[PDB]
């Protein structure tokens, strides 16, 4: 677990395919990382991790949706907590 800090200023955001659900009890999770952008630009975040929060919030009560909102509204340094409990 730790914490994955990204700049962003010129190309869109955020690059990552992430998955989560509190209504059955699961936390929010990396999935589908992709290339060329913020996720491969900071070579820290592979499928895995649990984005427990981010930007210093608790993503542990806002589902996929809150995550995904919360994950697309953001903008300058993006710190994406996650945390490793895959397997």
């Amino acid at each position: 677990r730790r914490r994955v800090t990204v700049r962003k200023a010129d190309a869109g955001g955020l690059g990552i395919s992430i998955k989560g659900g509190r209504e059955n009890k699961m936390p929010i999770l990396i999935s589908k990382i992709f290339k060329g952008l913020a996720a491969d630009q900071t070579e820290a975040l592979f499928v895995g991790d649990a984005i427990l929060s981010v930007n210093g919030e608790d993503l542990s009560s806002a589902t996929h949706d809150e995550a995904v909102q919360a994950l697309k509204k953001t903008g300058k340094e993006v710190v994406l907590e996650v945390k490793y409990m895959k397997e």
